[PDB]
C-alpha cells in the first residue's frame, strides 16, 4: 500500500490531541495524514498533508525520530509527534470538501479499543466514531509515559 504520513499534535498540557473529522467512508475522527507523493520525503509528506487538513504548518516542529508508526492491512501510517501546540491555535482546513471539523480531544477520554457485542451474543465490534484514531491511542499513551514520565 502507498505509505501515509501525518501528525499527532498535542497541546501544551499534553492532555489533548488534535483530531480531524472526514466525510463518507472517513466520516469519523482520525489524525491528519495522507499519501506520500513520488520522490517525497516522509517528513515533507507529513507537513504537506497536515497543512492541507488543519491549516497548521508543522515543518519547523517535526522531530524526525519522534513518531508512532502502525501497519494497518499492509499500509504503513507514520504519525510524527508534535507536542506543545497552543490550544488556542486557529486551525483552518484547506480541503473543506474532505474535512468536516477539527477539534481537540482529551487523551484520557478517547478509547484505546472498540467494544465487543458479547452482551448481544453477536461477533464483531460496536461502531465507534474514533475508529480511525483508536489504534494509535495506546501506543501514544506509552510513548508519552516514557518521554515525559
Ligand atoms: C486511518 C485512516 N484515515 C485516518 N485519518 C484521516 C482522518 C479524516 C480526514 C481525512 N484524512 C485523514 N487515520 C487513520
Amino acid at each position: 500500500g502507498v505509505p501515509t504520513y501525518g501528525a499527532i499534535i498535542l497541546d501544551e498540557t499534553l492532555e489533548n490531541v488534535l483530531l480531524v473529522q472526514g466525510y463518507l467512508a472517513k466520516s469519523g475522527w482520525g489524525f491528519p495524514k495522507g499519501k506520500v507523493n513520488k520522490e517525497e520525503a516522509p517528513h515533507d509528506c507529513a507537513a504537506r498533508e497536515v497543512f492541507e487538513e488543519t491549516g497548521f504548518d508543522i515543518k519547523d516542529y517535526i522531530c524526525k525520530d519522534d513518531y508512532i508508526e502502525l501497519r494497518i492491512n499492509d499500509q504503513l501510517a507514520r504519525l510524527y509527534i508534535i507536542p506543545g501546540i497552543p490550544k488556542d491555535t486557529k486551525f483552518n482546513p484547506k480541503t473543506r470538501r474532505e474535512i468536516r471539523n477539527i477539534e481537540w480531544f482529551s487523551i484520557e477520554k478517547l478509547p484505546c479499543h472498540r467494544n465487543d457485542m458479547t452482551p448481544k451474543s453477536k461477533l464483531g465490534l460496536a461502531p465507534n466514531k474514533f475508529f480511525m484514531a483508536i489504534p494509535f491511542i495506546r501506543p501514544l499513551r506509552d510513548w508519552l509515559s516514557r518521554r515525559f514520565g
